[PDB]
């Protein structure tokens, strides 16, 4: 009928690092991820493994997290993240999404998921992200050097994300493409930075003592959120005056006037949408520009659909994209080969049976969701980007193999607008550009908060 938590098979427990003492001899934190693929191969679909007093069972299979699904909690948990509630509670501002809870958590979900995760809203977006993709463009034949290439790829492509973004949520350009105008957000920007380099050295050291002895990271920490508030804010409040009296013409004073969300709420809420957003999307459009590089006839199978549904070079629409499956399926598999995200986590409310194993309330779970990539029960060829495997009706590929958002009603809220941004900017970068490898060198995954390559991208951006 049932086995529990402690028949669990898994690595062995070295003493008092866990599995940490084997992961700093298999190229530390940054290969994580390289690790627990090995131990999904050693020990099956579900494992326990410790790390240091850091307990956690690991979901590796499409049919595990089907289970947790079907029986997940009204309101699913993650793990917390302190540092940033710490500075909230210290400075009176209100949670967002990632770290609100419960029924406060629900309230708040509700209210944004139905702007920004409906399509025939989402699309009206398309002309906006239009106007940021024409400027990047023509900033990218500037950057371009001699042989094609951009130097700093990765921190370019975060400049469009940034911009992209910022005009979605705050209707404003923050300058970031046009040099002259650069130093308008450079504080903001810094400060964005600045907090994220430094809330992990408050993760393990307890935030309460950095805050009781006013340590330098504690103080760091805290200016970083002050300066990001204080820039978010003032958007925020215009956007609010100008349509406050036109309900159903903007998404936000909808909000606002309507689910009742105060300023306060709708500051921590925009903040954390801008902050999930920014990062994860353009390292999402860097690795499907380098897996387009490296598979000319995928790069040469889309090129023909970008040019068959856009003669000339007509500007992209959103309703376009009816009419590229291909394209669309360009994504799905540079996410499957290549995700941004690794994993995510979750604490059980509840006693619930995964497998034939009982796990009880207070199980820390990860969901290793970049391993599904490579199960042959739904992937033959694993390691071959193929587009094609999504298209072919003659076999189903089972949605719970491929996860790249998370799951369940706590999955990525950002999903559509992320796709919308990312399959127009396709569009735009293969009509006027052939992308070609320029090395065929190693390149590794990192763990660096998300999967960042291990050296400037080999690739070339060729005028067709
Ligand atoms: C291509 C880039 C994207 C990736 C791969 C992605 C991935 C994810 C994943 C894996 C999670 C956790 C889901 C879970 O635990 O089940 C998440 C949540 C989140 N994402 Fe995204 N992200 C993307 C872009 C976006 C964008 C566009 C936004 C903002 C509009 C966004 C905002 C959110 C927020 C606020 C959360 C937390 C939702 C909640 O706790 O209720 N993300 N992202
Ligand atoms: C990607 C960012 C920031 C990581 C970071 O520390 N960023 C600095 C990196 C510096 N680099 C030199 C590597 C590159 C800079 C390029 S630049 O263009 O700025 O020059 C990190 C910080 C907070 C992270 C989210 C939260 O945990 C909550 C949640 C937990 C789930 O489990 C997975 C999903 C989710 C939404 C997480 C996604 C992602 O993981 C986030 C946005
Ligand atoms: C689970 C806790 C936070 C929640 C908490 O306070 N637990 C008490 C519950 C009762 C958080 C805070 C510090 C976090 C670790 C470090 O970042 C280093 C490392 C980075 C890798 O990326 C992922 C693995 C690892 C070991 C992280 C695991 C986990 O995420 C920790 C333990
Ligand atoms: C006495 C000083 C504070 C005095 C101060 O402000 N000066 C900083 C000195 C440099 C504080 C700062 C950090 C404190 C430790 C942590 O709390 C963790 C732990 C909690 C246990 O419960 C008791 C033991 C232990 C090891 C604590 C001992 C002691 O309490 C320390 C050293």
């Amino acid at each position: 009928e049932t086995r529990n938590v402690t028949d669990l098979p898994g690595p062995t427990n070295w003493p008092l690092l866990g599995s940490l003492l084997e992961i700093f001899w298999k190229g530390g934190l940054k290969k994580q991820h390289d690790t627990l693929a090995e131990y999904h191969k050693k020990y099956g679909q579900i494992f326990r493994m410790k790390l240091g007093s850091f307990d956690s069972v690991h979901l590796g299979s499409p049919s595990l997290l089907e289970a947790l699904y079907r029986t997940e909690s009204a309101h699913p948990q993650r793990l917390e993240i302190k540092p940033w509630k710490a500075y909230r509670d210290h400075r009176n501002e209100a949670y967002g999404l990632m770290i609100l809870e419960g029924q406060e958590w629900q309230r708040v979900r509700s209210a944004f998921q139905k702007k920004l995760m409906k399509p025939v809203e989402i699309m009206k977006l398309d002309k906006k992200i239009n106007e940021v993709l024409a400027d990047f463009l023509e900033r990218m034949d500037e950057l371009c050097d001699e042989r094609g290439r951009i130097p700093d790829l990765y921190s370019e492509l975060n400049k469009w994300s940034f911009e992209s973004i910022c005009l979605v949520l705050y209707e404003k350009r923050f300058g970031l493409l046009q040099k002259e105008t650069e130093e308008e957000a450079l504080t903001f920007i810094t400060a964005i930075k600045t907090m994220m380099s430094t809330f992990g050295k408050m993760m393990v050291t307890p935030v309460e003592l950095h805050k009781r002895l006013n340590t330098k990271v504690w103080q760091a920490h805290t200016l970083a959120w002050d300066t990001i508030f204080k820039s978010v804010k003032p958007c925020i409040d215009n956007r609010l005056q100008r349509y406050s009296q036109q309900p159903g013409a903007d998404f936000l004073c909808d909000i606002y006037q309507q689910d009742h969300l105060s300023k306060k709420e709708l500051y921590a809420a925009v903040t954390e949408l801008q902050l999930a957003a920014v990062e994860t999307t353009a390292n999402s459009l860097m690795w499907i520009l380098y897996n387009l590089s490296r598979n000319p006839q995928a790069q040469r199978r889309l090129l023909q659909e970008v040019q068959s549904v856009l003669p000339d070079n007509q500007t992209p629409r959103a309703e376009d994209l009816r009419n590229m499956p291909y394209l669309k399926a360009c994504l799905k598999e540079s996410m499957r080969l290549t995700p941004s995200v690794p994993f995510t986590t979750r604490t059980l409310d509840k006693p619930t049976v995964l497998g034939e194993y009982a796990l009880p309330k207070g199980t820390v779970l990860t969901l290793n969701t970049q391993v599904l990539g490579s199960s042959e029960d739904n992937f033959e060829d694993s390691h071959k980007f193929r587009p094609e495997r999504w298209l072919q009706k003659e076999k189903k590929i089972n949605p719970f193999a491929h996860l790249p958002f998370g799951i369940g009603k706590r999955m990525c809220i950002g999903r559509r607008l992320a796709e919308l941004q990312l399959h127009l900017a396709l569009c735009w970068i293969i009509q006027k550009y052939d992308i070609v490898a320029t090395d065929n060198e190693p390149v590794e995954m990192l763990h660096l908060g998300i999967l960042v390559p291990s050296r400037e991208l080999p690739i070339a951006f060729r005028p067709r």
